[PDB]
């Protein structure tokens, strides 16, 4: 009796109000720099963080008080705030919403332009690659990054190479797990290389781990840095050179197979296109439509990837379903 | 055994991949004009809709095929598409994400400016009121609009007034339910008034329902149009004149009480600030922080609203919890 309208509405909205609010608070706070100071295991001290971020302290305090009202942080004492116990899961979920609604917003808002003159639209409406990187890392935290770590650590490698390694977090975490091991982080971006180069410094791995600043294409002609590696990792990278650079790509793959030490494998995480199964189909379709229609980059099915890795001379290929919908981890044994 | 990593990841992501993908597809499609042609009870014919929307048909077909892969539409025949059975619930959930991440995106991206010089930020970073209106209507579909309808229809009114009525859908639906009834839709926006004025035309209610183009403030001095109404409705409107126009507002409220026919009531849906209960607190906080910090509009608690309505001379005030988190429906009896 109008308690019906209420219960019916609650069931229809489900978790969407909570998620919409978490994602907006967390994107806003991350753009401010605040989210990197929130952690379930310690407090953020407003007086210091406001100074470190060059923000007015009363403004920062009203933000953290709003986030405290939302249940995302806990006010421990006066001027001190702690993230809620399940913050990292909430931030992981926010990553999916940030990626489709923020990182890829130029495609949402400008689809008509992309439909009528793609070449002009592709250069006019461009994605903010800081947002692409942050939301990808939030999604990866629980849905593909752990699986890649464990696989690399368990191979107990001596040399590990990462193509498109960014700030080299994955290499730093692997080297800190195999006490005797070396790493190579390859990235063609200047600022990415500069931050990876000092994060490795502050971990003391400045000798065990070098930060080469080249393209993955450059590997096709200079495969020297790949020599003798036990594991080569590429995360969501190889698709970005298809179909315009299929030969260069086929030849980087062939280079990787020859450069592998005995018993070594190339680990590729990438997205497969348009899955039909009920769990993955909806996010699969967004990942595929964004890549196929707006970025014009070719995503390959498992069948195509196995084909392509066989043709590069790998002797066996194992595909693993990742929790990230349409994410697959291909392990290509030499 | 690495089937653990998979099940753990799936539990951590929960419904977020599905929601993120639905919201992006549906905002993109709505901006294109396509979503208004999707319905669970009939098909969209691509050849005709592509022409009506001035879109290349192959482009429209790739979009609908992507949305079909996502499970949001069904391809009935060749060139014909039907929305999935629960489309309206999915679109309702997408409304929360659209509102926090799209409609209010100027606040997410520019919080630093709002913190350091508000007056300059408020006029530089402005919300797209087409996006505000669409996402509000998607949220309202299952979470506040039904409760307001049923209350108005059940009062069996002779005259109904709506302050900030937009395209007058709510009035059209009420007049089509009380066979003998009149309505007044008040809105100060030119284009809103022009569309309400022809939607009422195509319903034949062009006589029973007039579309006055004034401000709700203008009611404070010209209360004539309010005369004799059985029900006055205002949806998410009165807060937008607090605190800068408290006297004008207090006097519109007093005007409404005096203009009511005997047995009549004023129905106000509005948002209360920063609730603490577990269901509503997170979205409550986003609604409140957006209004308090970025729009500088005053949201009142239930206690304050009842106070304010008593002081305007209403004899009894009933507050109803809406499914929309922090939404409240206040019924103020004359
Ligand atoms: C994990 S995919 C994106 C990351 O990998 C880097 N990257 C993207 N494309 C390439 C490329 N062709 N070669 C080397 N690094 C790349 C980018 O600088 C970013 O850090
Ligand atoms: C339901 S809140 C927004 C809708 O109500 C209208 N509206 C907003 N503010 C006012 C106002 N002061 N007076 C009259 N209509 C308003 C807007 O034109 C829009 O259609
Ligand atoms: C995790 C990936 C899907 C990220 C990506 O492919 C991109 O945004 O470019
Ligand atoms: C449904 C309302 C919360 C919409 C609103 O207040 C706004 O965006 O201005
Ligand atoms: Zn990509
Ligand atoms: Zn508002």
């Amino acid at each position: 009796i109008a308690a019906q309208h209420l219960a019916d509405g609650i069931a229809a909205s489900g978790p969407a109000p909570d998620l919409a609010a978490a994602a907006a608070f967390l994107e806003m706070g991350d753009r401010l720099g605040v989210v990197a100071h929130l952690d379930p295991d310690r407090t953020l001290e407003t007086a210091e963080v406001a100074a470190a971020l060059d923000l007015p302290e009363p403004a920062l305090v009203r933000y953290l008080d709003a986030v405290e009202s939302a249940g995302l942080v806990i006010r421990e004492g006066e001027g001190r705030y702690r993230a809620c116990p399940d913050f990292d899961t909430i931030r992981h979920q926010a990553g999916y919403i940030s990626w489709t609604m923020n990182a890829n917003r130029p495609f949402i808002e400008n689809a008509r332009d992309f439909f009528t003159d793609w070449d002009k639209a592709a250069r006019t409406h461009v994605r903010d690659y800081r947002e692409v990187a942050v939301s990808s890392q939030w999604m990866g935290s629980h849905a593909f990054y752990p699986t890649a770590l464990a696989t690399i650590i368990d191979a107990a490698p001596r040399k590990v190479v990462d193509l498109g390694a960014g700030t080299c977090r994955l290499l730093i975490e692997v080297l800190g797990a195999v006490p005797g091991s070396t790493g190579v982080g390859l990235d063609f971006a200047a600022d990415a290389c500069r931050a990876a180069e000092q994060a490795v410094a502050q971990a003391g791995m400045t000798d065990r781990l070098t930060v080469v600043e080249r393209t993955i294409q450059s590997v096709a002609t200079d495969p020297g840095v790949l020599e003798g590696a036990d594991v080569i990792h590429a995360g969501f990278v190889f698709h970005d050179m298809l179909p315009e650079e299929e030969d260069v790509c086929d030849q980087v793959l062939a280079n990787c197979r020859e450069s592998l030490a005995p018993g070594g494998f190339l680990a590729i995480t990438d997205a497969v296109p348009y899955l039909r199964n009920d769990r993955e189909r909806r996010f699969s379709a967004a990942v595929s439509y964004y890549h196929g229609e707006f970025m014009r980059r070719r995503l390959q099915s498992e069948e195509e990837w196995v084909e392509r890795l066989r043709g590069a001379g790998f002797s066996d290929v194992r595909a693993l379903t990742l929790a990230f919908p349409t994410g697959r981890l291909f392990l290509a044994h030499r």
